[PDB]
């Protein structure tokens, strides 16, 4: 038995919410929140923004000096750093940003990243300004996640439609 609340149950190890992941990451405490981080670890808008501005900063200053010392993550590579305010630690993951051009067969070495964890709280990879399908984002992570995973989604309409499509 775990925390998380007023989740639907997609499969035996998915579970989906219409939640704002900084409000349900301050109100569980989870032990591991995923940032959709980008290979330089710059959190400056969509989930990434809104997560580090959530630790006044903290973050960003964290994940400075963790770039100066390894340089930048791979992408569908991951780090793990603190989770300061929000959580115990944030596995911050690359996914493919389409904006860039980046390969999206990517988005599944990406999601393997979760299965280094038991349990977490997570936005779906590559969606929002990293300009994937989350629906395509939501299949991916449930054909390759074996972990508990439990995905925030900020927008209501989109929750909708993923919960309508969903196979
Ligand atoms: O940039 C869009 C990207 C963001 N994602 C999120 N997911 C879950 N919690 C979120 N809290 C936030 C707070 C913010 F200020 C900005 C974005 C998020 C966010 C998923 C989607 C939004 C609909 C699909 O895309």
């Amino acid at each position: 038995v775990n925390s998380f609340s007023g989740y639907l149950k997609l499969t035996d190890n998915v579970y989906i919410k219409n939640a704002d992941i900084v409000e349900e990451a301050k109100k569980v405490k989870p032990t591991v929140v995923v940032n959709a981080a980008n290979v330089y670890l710059k959190h400056g808008g969509g989930v990434a923004g809104a997560l580090n501005k959530a630790t006044n900063n903290a973050m960003q200053v964290e994940s400075d000096d963790y770039i100066a010392t390894n340089g930048p993550l791979k992408v569908g590579g991951s780090c793990v750093l603190s989770g300061h305010n929000l959580a115990k630690h944030c596995l911050h993951v690359v996914g493919p940003n389409v904006n860039k051009g980046e390969d999206i067969q990517l988005l599944k070495s990406a999601y393997e990243n979760f299965n280094q964890h038991e349990v977490l709280l997570a936005p779906l990879l590559s969606a929002g300004i990293f300009g994937a399908d989350p629906i395509h984002s939501l299949r991916v992570c449930v054909d390759t996640v074996r972990t508990n995973v439990y995905l925030a989604v900020f927008d209501k309409n989109l929750y909708d439609k993923l919960v309508s499509s969903f196979l």
